[PDB]
């Protein structure tokens, strides 16, 4: 039972393939156009079914050339409505029936960003980017929107002639449009059935540049440069995920670098990521999100979570083959660093949460709860500790990978629960049933808090993180002037980073400490998102307000949300700088992203 969606489930009917034929509409902010789903019944006598809609303004529904009667249900809050469609000829189990629906998007679809062309680099044109995940891909066409279902699609998009558009996709050529010549028509194949929150589209003025075999990366003129080489490991990544995982089957791996109001660090869309302009360090130290995205071709697109309770099922193990493809690149030792470092954000998490809340245990029940709401590290970081605790008591890694390969081949091309993979775990691991059942599987998988069981760790790269933080820490005022610059010699930007989350775990500090660490270390100077981040939390958190107008454009400059919602939720805790921050969400609200417009006025309480 898929809560979130409120379609007819697999088990009635279900979408084999989808061809969208639309045109975007910059002036309106409307996608316009036909979604025709040919849908196989599953059940004898089938006289209707229903779809997943979201402000969507449907013109009609044609079957067999006629029109066919359908009606839209009251709206079910962040679920949309409920469209039931009804059936011209009564449909025996197994045949197959195409359904064309013309329809209309809302300026407000919460799958949509529409942005000015203040809004991009280049400042001449508009731009659009969608982002379906997870039932955000009702709010652009009718569909049964739960990833229980996978389906091939076409499509054939119409838009101004001097943009370019992109889908998940592989890109099947382009054409003046016959019934508008100041448009171009581009067409697209997805050959690989997927769910349908994997669909994707951009619309601006893109340009490309080729960085690997398969891997072009797409963005404005003005970042294409910068992107190249910030991703130029992406093609040894993917030669060592397909070690681990098997035969890549996408044929393209191309990247897009989207415009800084982007909500995510990326997302997994087939045959083309999406990133965040915000991994552009300079000096690829934030490649480990291409890595994770790259992990998602086979844990998340290729063996799917059946429903977002399990979604735990893609994020923990893709963390678990990010870290993977890491440690081969960087060493073993740095692949325990990052584990240990993630299980400090899961700390934090479940602090911020509190250790009974519903939302900090691995498998969720999001029955009434909007996914966007619920979203946090949890899925990710104890769904890998969970990984990284049953590789450690199975054997190690090479047994435990001999595992993961097994399981994307098992279940390629399939939608699967939590159960569904616990019984593959006791299939494969057979000879070691006995240590499988020491496993307290009820508390890791049904109970909230921190797990019952905390991993071993090589200790060796994080042990100076550790050191130096404790001293800030300890220091009393007399001890500020033993801190230098030297310092931070022998520590990488990874280490820096850790340096500042470990702090972060202590805040506030006394304001003249935090003084000193800019005074002796100049942390306002880097650039890193990651490390900016951090320290303009520990900033504010300490309470100084010089740091305030730097946090306040931090936060509005890019729109990551693992940056923005916690750098305005400490703004907001701060009273020097709280009606400001409610100032200026009430200014760019307007203009943000409609998710995360969502979620920091809720956050900001207003
Ligand atoms: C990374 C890139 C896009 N997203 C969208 C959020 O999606 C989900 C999916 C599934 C979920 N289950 C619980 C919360 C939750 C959130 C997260
Ligand atoms: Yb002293
Ligand atoms: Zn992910």
């Amino acid at each position: 039972v898929d809560t979130c969606s409120l379609a007819s489930p697999a088990s009635v009917c279900r979408t084999k393939h989808l061809h969208l034929r639309c045109s975007v509409d910059f002036t309106r902010r409307t996608l316009t156009g036909t979604a025709a789903l040919t849908v196989q019944s599953q059940e004898d006598n089938l006289r209707s079914l229903v779809l997943d809609t979201k402000d969507l303004t449907i013109e009609k529904v044609v079957i067999n050339g006629q029109e066919v009667k359908y009606a839209l249900g009251e709206r079910q809050s962040y679920k949309g409505s409920p469209m039931e469609i009804s059936l011209p000829i009564a449909l025996s189990k197994n045949q197959e029936i195409v359904i064309e629906i013309s329809f209309e998007t809302s300026p407000k679809s919460s799958a949509l960003q529409w942005l000015t062309p203040e809004q991009t680099s280049g400042k001449e044109h508009p731009y659009l980017f969608s982002q379906c995940q997870a039932i955000h891909c009702r709010a652009i066409l009718p569909c049964q929107d739960t990833p229980s279902v996978k389906l091939t699609y076409t499509a054939e998009v119409s838009v101004p002639k001097e943009l370019v558009a992109l889908m998940s996709a592989i890109r099947d050529g382009e054409t003046p449009d016959p019934e508008d010549p100041s448009r171009k028509i581009y067409k697209f194949i997805q050959k690989v059935p997927i769910p349908c929150y994997l669909i994707a589209l951009v619309v601006g003025a893109l340009e490309s540049r080729q960085i690997g075999p398969r891997t072009l990366v797409w963005s404005e003129k003005e970042q294409v440069e910068k992107s190249a080489y910030e991703f130029s490991e992406t093609e040894s990544m993917l030669k060592i995920a397909e070690d681990l995982g098997g035969p890549y089957v996408w044929g393209q791996y191309d990247l897009l670098v989207l415009p800084p109001s982007f909500p995510y660090g990326g997302m997994e869309n087939p045959c083309l990521t999406f990133v965040t302009p915000t991994l552009l360090a300079g000096d690829k130290s934030l490649s480990n999100v291409i890595a994770h995205e790259i992990s998602h071709s086979w844990t998340g697109n290729l063996v799917t979570n059946k429903t977002w309770d399990h979604f735990w099922l893609n994020e923990g193990h893709t963390v678990y083959l990010e870290r993977h493809i890491c440690g081969r690149l960087f060493g073993e030792k740095f692949r325990h660093f990052n584990a240990l470092g993630g299980w400090g954000e899961l700390q934090n998490s479940v602090k911020t949460f509190g250790e009974t809340h519903p939302f900090t245990k691995l498998v969720v029940d999001l029955t009434d709860i909007d996914p966007d709401v619920a979203y946090s590290s949890v899925p990710y970081e104890k769904g890998f500790a969970l990984l990284f605790y049953l590789e450690q008591l199975l054997g190690g890694p090479e047994i435990f990978l001999g595992f993961l390969k097994a399981y994307v081949e098992k279940f390629s091309y399939k939608s699967i629960t939590t159960d569904d993979w616990k019984d593959f775990l006791y299939s494969y691991f057979k000879d070691k049933v006995d240590v499988l059942n020491q496993v307290d599987w009820n508390a890791w998988l049904y109970s909230p808090g921190l797990p019952p069981i905390k991993p071993n760790y090589d200790m060796t790269l994080t042990n100076a993180c550790i050191a130096l933080s404790q001293r800030w820490i300890t220091a009393k005022e007399d001890d500020l002037n033993s801190f230098n610059a030297t310092d931070l010699k022998d520590l990488s930007s990874h280490q820096l980073n850790e340096f500042l989350a470990q702090t972060l775990q202590r805040a506030p500090l006394p304001l003249g400490h935090i003084k000193r660490m800019q005074e002796v270390y100049n942390f306002n100077a880097i650039n890193n998102s990651e490390i900016r981040f951090r320290w303009l939390r520990l900033c504010i958190q300490s309470k100084w307000e010089d740091a305030i107008p730097l946090a306040l454009k931090m936060a509005t400059e890019q729109g990551r949300m693992k940056f923005t919602r916690p750098l305005f939720k400490d703004l907001a805790a701060f009273d020097k700088s709280h009606d400001q921050a409610v100032r200026t969400y009430q200014e760019h609200k307007a203009s943000m992203h409609p998710v995360t417009a969502m979620l920091v006025g809720k956050d900001l309480k207003v």
